[PDB]
């Protein structure tokens, strides 16, 4: 039931950019979800020890969370918006895969995902 090292948030040789779409992903998308009453389970990697989920990392092999995403955005880790959008979708999908319909954690993810979809719908044109 040990925890893996977190997903990478720093890699100097990896290519990155600062673009208007990525700026929107930080200023609008992340900020909106981060402040939500249901954000707290998703603000850091799943701690399988603390949450007593010893099978978690036997099932979820591409873990993702908003703490990781926040650091990726703030530390200019990404090349493009698609990469960051994929991280959010991974985070939601992991939750749905591991858990059961109507679990509280799933209801929480669904509420965050609703807002995510609304904001991604208005992702600005690349400048
Ligand atoms: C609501 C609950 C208690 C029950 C619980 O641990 N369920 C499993 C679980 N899946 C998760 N996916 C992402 C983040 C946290 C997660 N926890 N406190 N998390």
């Amino acid at each position: 039931s040990m925890n893996p090292p977190p997903p990478e948030t720093s890699n100097p040789n990896k290519p990155k950019r600062q673009t208007n779409q990525l700026q929107y992903l930080l200023r609008v998308v992340l900020k909106t979800l981060w402040k939500h009453q249901f954000a707290w389970p998703f603000q850091q990697p799943v701690d399988a020890v603390k949450l007593n989920l010893p099978d978690y990392y036997k099932i979820i092999k591409t873990p993702m969370d908003m703490g990781t995403i926040k650091k990726r955005l703030e530390n200019n880790y990404y090349w493009n918006a698609q990469e960051c959008i994929q991280d959010f979708n991974t985070m939601f999908t992991n939750c749905y895969i591991y858990n059961k319909p109507g679990d509280d954690i799933v209801l929480m993810a669904e509420a965050l995902e609703k807002l995510f979809l609304q904001k991604i719908n208005e992702l600005p044109t690349e400048e």
